[PDB]
């Protein structure tokens, strides 16, 4: 909820599909309350169309969002300790090809559910590349 908040992505690359590959982010410099908590999560956007959630994870608590297009190959998880999470993406689509951006939003109540809105989120990673060739 800090200002010289910086989120550090890792992984991604190219694969055939029915592969995986797995993505990484880490929220570094996030500071705030003890009564609060905040969501993580990947959004994707593939050329000429709009920018979609994928899957988010509520810090603490573990509630999760995956959009229905990812659910059952797509998992999201998140390391408390080392202030980590990631993106488990198996048998991969052509249509998940994409640059896939990690993202946080302000901190807040444990009462809210996870978000998975792109408007909720206030912290943005430059963006890794996800291709899915025939
Ligand atoms: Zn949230």
């Amino acid at each position: 909820d800090a200002s010289q908040v910086q989120l550090e992505e890792s992984g991604g690359g190219s694969v055939q599909a029915g592969g995986s590959l797995r993505l990484s982010c880490a929220a570094s410099g996030y500071m705030y309350s003890t009564y609060s908590t905040y969501c993580m999560g990947w959004f994707r956007q593939a050329p000429g169309k709009e920018r979609e959630g994928v899957a988010f994870i509520k810090r603490g608590d573990h509630s999760t969002y995956y959009t229905d297009s990812v659910k059952g190959r797509f998992t999201i998880s998140q390391d408390s300790a080392k202030n980590t999470v990631s993106l488990q993406m198996n048998n991969l689509k052509p249509e998940d090809t994409a640059i896939y951006y990690c993202a946080a939003d302000f901190a807040h109540s444990f009462l809210l559910s996870v978000h998975s809105g792109a408007g909720q989120y206030s912290y943005w990673g430059q963006g890794t590349q996800v291709t899915v060739s025939s």
